[PDB]
């Protein structure tokens, strides 16, 4: 149901001249023939709030500055589309919540939102607080937000609403009938708009049980599967997004349709920094196959994704993680330090804000080797729009907005795309994308080998075959293919040289 090929991650306004139609034109011209799918980052009203699309006021409507649902429908006629579903909460400025403020318990939308009384039914405030302490929260934001409701009636009441993220995001009761209707209505627009893939956001929080940590409970999995089952009947498929310890990604992927591979970004950097693919080869021996792979995302480079968690070990040692973080700062000449928040130890760093290209010191050969490793690992490969064009760290935008992640969210106009696709490293990347799109071997069986400083990633399907051999002693990377009756050998170094001369 999903086209096996390379996908693009983009904002609808930051690649092209600023709207969906402009992006569609790009995918029809300069970027034609590259992507079987496109993850369009949150495009709902509004896309340019405090959390860059992930805090929409009205999740049910496209931001009219970007277009409408028919623009999405048109773009998805020929390519798979991935779109975001924020399942856990709604905006305090949404029409449903403002109605609750106006009419209180007389509101039609009252059961839609999660309050303190919905979860804790006792009256021992000391006991309720001891159980509130067990709830897992990402930031020291308010636990409840006390809104006055019924302001347009003769009765008022102050209600503590559950607010996991900010006081302007009200957690909804996804177990109520209204909550299922709200989520179903967005899925409805999706399937009517040729959306194929649903990235579920904050789903790990969506189910609350007093006494538990309210995070990825068994009841949370049951909710996720009920949501995913509905999405499947509507012709779509779900992706459970999370940044966690690697064993949690494995556990989720065994029960859910898809996960991200967030181990590859730091492991591939570490592999290239140290010329040791032991940890990379270990991961590929156990990694979920139902995944979407990335090097860069719209966020920063996740580090805790391969680090320890409590008593559980990481995929590389603490020493390797600290040396990986430090090498990124060295390769970006300190630019990533400017964009990344302070931390006592790098082993505790959530994310390093830096382009993947700058994390590799803008080494064109290593970067093409990195993306070849990504394409030859199992799962659907996604290419971030910035990394597709080898965009450097955007220090100007960083200084302007003071938002750490903007170092990796450049505004790349149609004109800048036309220039960037002329760069040899970009031309080399597009040739790799074409190989990954057209060889049927990736639809078959996988094997990973690491002996004598030589990593081999092999695929075979029907009569087609494709293998990536990375010799770290010789610093050579070679792709061998069988297809169309042809046997072909593509040296990555020869690939990059060819595009410098021709
Ligand atoms: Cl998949
Ligand atoms: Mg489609």
């Amino acid at each position: 149901s999903i086209r096996n090929g390379v996908q693009l991650i983009t904002y609808a306004d930051r690649l092209g001249d600023g709207n969906i139609e402009s992006l569609t034109n790009l995918l029809d011209g300069p970027l034609k023939g590259l992507f079987k799918g496109v993850h369009i980052l949150p495009f709902y009203y509004p896309y340019d709030g405090e959390d860059a699309g992930f805090d929409p006021i009205d999740h049910t409507t496209v931001d009219e500055r970007l277009g409408d649902w028919n623009n999405i429908k048109k773009l998805g006629e020929s390519v798979d589309i991935m779109a975001d579903l924020i399942v856990n909460h709604m905006s305090g400025q949404s029409e449903a919540f403002t109605d609750v403020l106006k009419k209180g318990r007389e509101s039609e939308y009252w059961p839609l939102f999660l309050t303190k009384e919905d979860v804790f039914s006792g009256n021992d405030q000391a006991e309720i607080d001891e159980q509130i302490a067990k709830v897992f929260r990402p930031r020291p934001t308010p636990f409840f937000s006390d809104y006055e409701v019924g302001i347009e009636t003769d009765s008022t009441e102050t209600v503590p609403f559950w607010t996991t993220f900010t006081s302007n995001q009200i957690d909804i009761d996804v177990e109520s009938e209204l909550g299922k209707e709200y989520l179903s209505s967005i899925l409805q627009s999706f399937t009517e708009s040729n959306v194929d893939l649903i990235r579920l956001d904050a789903a790990g929080y969506a189910i609350k049980r007093a006494g538990s940590n309210c995070f990825m409970l068994e009841e949370t999995f049951e909710f996720i599967e009920a949501l995913s089952k509905r999405a499947r009947t509507m012709g779509m498929q779900c992706l459970v997004e999370i940044h966690s310890h690697y064993q949690t990604q494995i556990d989720i992927a065994a029960r859910c349709d898809s996960v991200y591979d967030f181990a590859l970004p730091p492991l591939v950097l570490h592999t290239l920094f140290t010329k040791d693919a032991s940890a990379l080869a270990h991961w590929l021996s156990i990694s979920p196959r139902n995944c979407f792979t990335v090097l860069d995302t719209h966020d920063g480079i996740g580090i805790v994704d391969v680090g320890a968690s409590g008593d559980k070990p990481g995929l590389i040692s603490a020493d390797a993680i600290n040396a990986l973080v430090e090498q990124i700062h060295v390769n970006s000449n300190g630019e990533s330090k400017k964009a990344t928040g302070a931390a006592a130890n790098n082993v505790d760093l959530y994310q390093v804000n830096c382009t993947y290209y700058d994390a590799l010191g803008k080494d064109d050969f290593a970067y093409l080797v990195a993306r070849a490793i990504q394409f030859f690992s199992p799962g659907i490969p996604q290419v971030y729009y910035g990394g597709l064009l080898a965009a450097h760290n955007d220090m100007e935008l960083l200084a302007n907005t003071n938002v750490g992640r903007d170092i990796n969210r450049p505004y790349l106009t149609t004109a800048m795309v036309e220039d960037a696709i002329q760069k040899p490293v970009v031309k080399g990347l597009m040739q790799l994308i074409t190989l990954r799109n057209e060889n049927k071997a990736f639809g078959g069986a996988f094997d990973v080998t690491y002996t004598d400083n030589t990593l081999v990633l092999s695929w075979s399907n029907d009569g087609d075959a494709a293998s990536l051999t990375v010799d770290f002693a010789a610093m050579d990377a070679t792709i061998n293919t069988v297809s169309n009756g042809e046997e072909s050998t593509l040296s990555i170094g020869a690939l990059l040289a060819h595009h410098h001369h021709h």
